[PDB]
């Protein structure tokens, strides 16, 4: 089914791997995509994750309006804002925006629903779906128009608390990525020029294509401070009188993810998924031909189906009758599922089942017996070793640096590079402007993360020459 | 401010209005028709949707994502007025506008006409969890009629009529058990009408509910046997085992957030809220007999203890220890919200290895052993679920009249009930009936069909359709209406 090699042409590759998968049908509207059942059920194991790891800590989902009015919302973000004009041909009295986020909208309740310390903290999410008309190049789950997202936001009587739940929800998406998509990624802090602005800091996590050289946000959470309880006037009175701002955060994460993982993980057979994800971790394809018996074959596999799933191993048999085995083999092969179950007349009296893992072709004979701690065996193998792999090509794609002479042959081998930088709010914007200039002439490298995993810091800043503050972080980004 | 004032009999539209905003369920928005769902309602929800997912899961269905913007061209391809169009990005327009999805047929049905090419891939059962938007003309109910609406909506596509058949029928008895196993509403079975069906589809199938404070059905669900005509309108073919295209058979099925509120309603009194356990958040509210300024930890302490051992059995808890109220406030505040259950926990009963359980529909107290608590509380929560739904099964079936004529129907819709009808099932009559009580009404409100019920009384030979006085064949439940 796959024909585009990888590390070839990537964008072909990535485009035949989700679309052959069948997770991604395309769609008239530009920028939108369907996402299948294949795609979907991966969203549904992950949310299924975060939601029941931020319940764990007391945040509530709940449901606010997709509409905000012109006003409320209107007190680089505004080209993006869809408009609801008209229903049927009449116009409406005002027009109505389609939210793009949802601060306006959730933050005068809060004004209205915190009075006293008692009322605080308050931990909201919502899962929904934002649009956003994107100006950049969209693509299947990492940038589309209409997203699906999680966005949680709290207020607390303290800058200490809120902090602190910024770095537990940061932590949930390192485990979102890391333990659930076997994806490696960064945490860090944003320069002051990539941060969100209504923000006093905004922490991230930051994930790494290498077929690209491209860096890209897989998720964030933000202190905001005071700055939005001033503007909403989301006061609250303490236990000795006194009328006090409140100190909230917010922190979201998408379909992005998928996107991520699908790359990560992929290979020139198409998708490999973790099996943590999976909604199939292994396929049983009893195998067919010229009658041989027909009857006995399928009736051991339901046996080793209840077998299975006595361990909790998710398992589908194949057992359709109009598709070859060869077709089987590369349908679930395409789809990226962990492990194939082989079983014919040979291996009937035989006693075994032949089982060959997607990530790396091994097949292995394994007793009836022996399956299940087997495969259970072999299924920490493959996430741990996807994982693992991948935080090695992580690491090999990016540069230690101290000199601005090194950027662009890093940048040309389509690597990151960590390097000294005074934070200062124009270096930045140089930076961008100049590697721009040089890629033009052969691209805009941005920051990244402040890592908070700072090596010694013995040292001149790697562009302006002035005492350099901390390690950055710098590439192409998404 | 803290309690519910207005009567739930004898001011019904106010009450409502009291007993969710109150209760902290809903709070009210600048945009109309649309309403924010606070996480004391939004639990529910998600304990509804949780519950029909697994169920469908179960029956092969598998869940999707379809965009929510359609484009005005293949929206149209054969409710305009309920449509929301976008025009612009920012300052720019489009080059056509584009609709903000009422519902996805027009989305999903041109992607099954690509993806059915054969028996082979059939058949093929999808669904959707999303929101849709539709300007409804009539005045906005929060739940019950919102311009924004959380809902499932599931699609299939069989090779056989029979199978589809199968499938309408097993979804709607998913839907019975949303709102009677889960809600703990009872509903009726039944067959819409030719006037009240699905215009796209060859059968409509549904649950109807009733609201007795106000004497009105209500579709609680809906459940269609599509039939051909979608498939020959896209195209959704398929090459059967002897290489013959053949035309698929389809459902499509709907449930919303106006269960939440048909729940509501059902089993709230004057106190306010009423919820049952299978769907609280919070199922036993463990309540401190504390006062501003005594912390001496014992009290706390044996609750903490309590939540942790109820806990265990999978009960949900919450301790209000709250400083500035005192606990007739509390018990007063959880009520409103329709905890089922209340744990008391004084000196007094620090003092005996006691509580003291108060549980909401009943206001009946218990004493009970600490040792006790799970293996009784489970009980007593069993207990109150089914109650409700008995309650609740018998106020609807007080609420249906049996008739034989016309002249007895104002009467029997004045008493703000239902009834139930010989009728020959002519469509013209349906019609006639509607401009006749409605007509009728003002002088003193119309009156539709609400289904053909599936559980059918006896119907004695020779019976008469109580409006043609022609042949009746069945009979049909009729009322007003949301
Ligand atoms: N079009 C999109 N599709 C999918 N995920 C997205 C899209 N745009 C943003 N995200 C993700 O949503 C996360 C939280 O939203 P937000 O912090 O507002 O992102 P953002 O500032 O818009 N990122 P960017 O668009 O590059 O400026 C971001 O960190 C992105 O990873
Ligand atoms: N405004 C609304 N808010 C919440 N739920 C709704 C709303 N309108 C319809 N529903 C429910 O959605 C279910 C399935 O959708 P659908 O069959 O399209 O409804 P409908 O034909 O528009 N009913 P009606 O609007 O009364 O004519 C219906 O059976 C209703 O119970
Ligand atoms: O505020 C906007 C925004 C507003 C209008 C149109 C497009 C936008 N794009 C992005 N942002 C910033 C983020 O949405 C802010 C914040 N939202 C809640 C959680 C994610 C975090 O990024
Ligand atoms: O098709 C429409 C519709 C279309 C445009 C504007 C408003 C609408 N309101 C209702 N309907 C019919 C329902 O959508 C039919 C169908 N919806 C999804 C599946 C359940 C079933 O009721
Ligand atoms: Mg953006
Ligand atoms: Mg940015
Ligand atoms: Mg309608
Ligand atoms: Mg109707």
């Amino acid at each position: 089914m796959v024909t585009a090699k990888k590390d070839e042409n990537f964008s072909e590759w990535y485009t035949q791997a989700i679309v052959r998968s069948e997770m991604i049908e395309y769609y008239d509207i530009s920028g939108c995509y369907i996402m299948r059942p294949w795609a979907f059920h991966i969203w549904e194991k992950v949310q299924r994750f975060f939601d029941d790891e931020i319940k764990k800590m007391g945040v509530e989902n709940s449901y606010f309006p997709m509409f905000v009015s012109r006003h409320k919302l209107e007190k680089g973000f505004s080209p993006e804002v869809a408009w609801v004009t008209h229903y049927g041909d009449s116009p409406l009295p005002e027009k109505i925006a389609i939210r793009p986020t949802s601060e306006t909208i959730m933050y005068p309740a809060y004004a209205k629903w915190i009075r006293s310390h008692r009322d605080l903290p308050l931990k909201l999410n919502q899962w929904c779906s934002v649009v956003r008309w994107e100006f950049k190049q969209p693509t299947p789950f990492l940038r589309t128009r209409e997203f699906l997202w999680q966005e949680g936001h709290t207020a607390h009587a303290t800058e200490e608390e809120a902090w602190e739940l910024v770095l537990d929800i940061l932590e949930l998406y390192r485990r979102w990525y890391e333990e659930c998509l076997a994806v490696p990624v960064i945490k860090g802090e944003k320069s002051e020029g990539e941060k969100f602005a209504g923000g006093k800091k905004t922490t991230t996590v930051e994930a790494f294509i290498p077929e690209n050289g491209r860096g890209i946000q897989a998720a964030t959470s933000h202190l905001l401070g005071t700055n939005f309880a001033k503007m909403f006037e989301i006061e609250f009175e303490d236990e000795e009188g006194h009328k006090r701002l409140v100190h909230q955060t917010s922190w979201g994460c998408t379909t992005r993810s998928l996107g991520v993982m699908i790359m990560t993980h992929g290979d020139d057979k198409g998708l490999v998924i973790p099996p943590r994800v999976a909604s199939v971790q292994v396929v049983i394809i009893p195998i067919l031909f010229k009658d041989e018996n027909t009857g006995e074959i399928l009736g051991k596999c339901r046996e080793l189906k209840t077998m299975l799933e006595k361990a909790d191993i998710r398992v589908r048999i194949d057992d359709r009758s109009n598709y070859t085995p060869g077709w089987k083999y590369n349908h679930w092969e395409v789809k990226g599922v962990p492990l194939r179950l082989e079983l014919g007349p040979k291996d009937l009296a035989k006693g075994t089942a032949r089982v060959v893992r997607r990530d790396t072709g091994e097949a292995y004979q394994i007793s009836w017996a022996d399956l299940a701690p087997k495969l259970l065996e072999l299924m920490e193998g493959i996430q741990r070793s996807l994982f693992e792999k991948a935080k090695a090509r992580l690491h090999e794609g990016i540069e230690k640096i101290s000199t601005f002479d090194e950027v662009m042959p890093a940048l040309n081998r389509k690597h990151l590079v960590l390097a000294p930088w005074c934070e200062d709010p124009e270096s930045e914007e140089q930076i961008k402007k100049e590697t721009q200039k040089l890629s033009e002439i052969q691209g805009a490298m941005k920051t990244l993360c402040i890592p908070f995993d700072q090596p010694p810091m013995p040292t001149k800043c790697f562009y302006t020459g002035k005492p350099a503050k901390r390690w950055t972080l710098w590439g192409r980004s998404y």
